[PDB]
């Protein structure tokens, strides 16, 4: 296992604030939060089972999909809209795309260790996301 998914990342920020609201548009006071606030994360994998969520206070969040076992999530909580998607590892990376109304909200977690570059394409005018931590 040259990846070794399982850890933990207290979020700094993305960086199209504008374009991952569009992504799910809540609001534009949700974009704003999330700017600012540097919430924690934590995956972790087993092969083919992994799982991961944010800890926020606006909002509370997860993504808790398989590896590739196409599966129709869903974004409660936060629009309350319908979703599926897709993972497969990419080196040292895991491919996700969200789908159902969706199309474009992929991500690239690849892992570096203290350093992260999770980039969230987030529909047109692709996003980065900025990790660092574990
Ligand atoms: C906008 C927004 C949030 C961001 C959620 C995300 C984007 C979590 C990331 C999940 C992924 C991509 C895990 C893959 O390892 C949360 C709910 C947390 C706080 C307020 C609103």
């Amino acid at each position: 296992m040259t990846k070794d998914q399982n850890g933990t990342w207290e979020m700094e920020s993305n960086e199209n604030f504008e374009g991952y609201m569009k992504a799910l548009d809540i609001d534009f006071a949700t974009r704003k939060i999330a700017v600012r606030l540097t919430q924690t994360k934590i995956i972790v994998q087993d092969g083919d089972n992994f799982k991961t969520k944010t800890n926020s206070t606006f909002r509370n969040y997860d993504l808790d999909f398989t590896v590739g076992v196409e599966f129709d999530e869903h974004t409660k909580g936060l629009d309350g809209r319908n979703v599926k998607t897709l993972v497969t590892w990419e080196g040292n990376t895991l491919v996700c795309v969200q789908k159902g109304e969706k199309e474009n909200r992929g991500w690239k977690q690849w892992v570096e260790g203290d350093k992260l570059y999770l980039e969230l394409t987030c529909g047109d005018q692709v996003c980065r996301q900025v990790f660092k931590k574990k």
